């Protein structure tokens, strides 16, 4: 075959609260509607923050917190490891009506 090392996209930059919930419900919007394309589990991610209640953020916030202060550091001796186990392996070929 070829010689494929290196791989496409790139993760990087800080986040916020946004992504400390939307992570965590991608993988049940995802396991409970993997027939949902990305697209469709993103309108109902982005919407469902600004629905979301200021209580439910308070503690999400927090945690993103952690992670912008981690990256203003940047500390020599902090690394970590490639995640690379699994993107979604979706099974359909139907969009709409």
């Amino acid at each position: 075959g070829s010689n494929q090392k290196n791989s496409p996209d790139r993760v990087k930059r800080p986040m916020n609260a946004f992504m400390v919930w939307s992570r965590g419900q991608r993988r049940k919007m995802a396991q409970e509607n993997p027939k949902m394309h990305n697209s469709e589990i993103s309108k109902r991610l982005g919407a469902e923050w600004k629905l979301l209640s200021e209580t439910e953020k308070r503690p999400f916030i927090d945690e993103a917190k952690r992670l912008r202060a981690l990256h203003m550091k940047e500390h020599p001796d902090y690394k970590y490891r490639p995640r690379r186990k699994t993107k979604t392996l979706m099974k359909k070929d139907k969009y709409t009506l």
